[PDB]
């Protein structure tokens, strides 16, 4: 049963746990409050490279957020099923990983800030990335970007869509096809459940989370 | 022969020079001097995500960094040989690249807190980076990270080291065998060549590339 070290928060680690939930992987959770508890992890030299996400699985101790997830897509199919696929889902899913990062920024953000970056976001997904997908997606009419399955590049997006869906609400509007897609997606089980209550999916970060943060580090 | 894009500087496209030249493929380039230049690109749907990085190989059109160096790897046996190994070398480069970075932000900073972040390099690299790597090695005795054979975390490693060298000649001094990985992997033909004069290695940025970098986006 994988450990998730992070604290108790979205932050990069939502990722994961989105994976692992849509791979219906059951995990478990050990929260950092302090500067300490992250020094006894780091004491303990279970860190690789001394910071979180931490991920204990498969007896390993994996760092690195796309190294992670790269593993337990391979250990779930969700990586594809062959170089061409998985080359596919890879840019994917960097390029989904560059917007989902504003929204990672997004709270640290001097309040004055936060806004014009809201904007930001709106732009790049409208602008930059939305539109591959929905190409995709319009040009092969299947519920998968790669492949015909769920892979990778689908939770993330998901992800991602969600989250900005957060922010601007209406952001899929002009896209027809990424919002049939979205519904389906969220239609799988896993997801479904992901989804619904007393999931592990963390909400958005308050005030205190990013007192903590700030605290832990 | 890959065709690289990108303006005619060090950047982001280094690594992929790097690894290209190491696996001995050779291979051009297409140099962005102009936003205009830039926006043909964008404009003939070349960029994936309307940015550089790009390169085509293969036939194709491959953006996001991590995302080609993997695939240049895969083509080329500086992947490993199974998931362990990869997996090691996943997370190798992740956090190498995580320190590369400062190189990377370096030129666009203010002057003033272009030493401070020298001083930070420094440090990081001291603490939280080369002793991971002396350890693997004193551990093994091999002059490879991973699987007794070249890998792209050697190359990012290696890269990386002698990039900061450029910065903080000394910074290897406490890591002998560090020190001695180095040497020999900078023995290898294909790199000596790479190091030696007319490769397609670039220089430290200028002023220039910068201000060019600056026009072009």
């Amino acid at each position: 049963r994988p450990k998730l070290h992070y604290p108790n928060g979205r932050g990069r680690m939502e990722s994961v746990r989105w994976v692992l939930a849509a791979a219906g992987v059951e995990f478990d959770e050990e929260f950092l409050e302090t500067k300490e508890q992250l020094y006894k992890l780091q004491d303990g030299n279970h860190l690789l490279f001394q910071q979180v996400p931490m991920v204990e699985i498969d007896g390993m101790k994996l760092v690195q957020t796309r190294s992670i997830l790269h593993y337990i897509a391979d250990k779930h199919n969700l990586f594809g099923k062959n170089l061409k696929e998985r080359t596919l889902i890879d840019m994917y899913v960097e390029g989904t990983l560059d917007l989902l990062e504003l929204l990672i920024m997004h709270p640290f953000l001097k309040p004055d800030d936060q806004q014009k970056e809201v904007v930001n976001m709106a732009q790049k997904a409208i602008i930059r990335y939305f539109p591959v997908f929905e190409k995709i997606l319009r040009g092969h009419g299947q519920s998968f970007l790669v492949g015909n399955q769920l892979s990778l590049a689908d939770v993330i997006l998901l992800q991602t869509i969600l989250a900005l869906e957060e922010k601007i609400p209406n952001i899929l509007s002009a896209f027809p096809f990424l919002q049939e897609y979205t519904v389906k997606l969220s239609n799988i089980p896993t997801i479904k459940r992901f989804l619904e209550p007393g999931s592990k999916k963390k909400p958005p970060p308050d005030e205190i989370y990013v007192r903590t943060v700030y605290n832990i580090f």
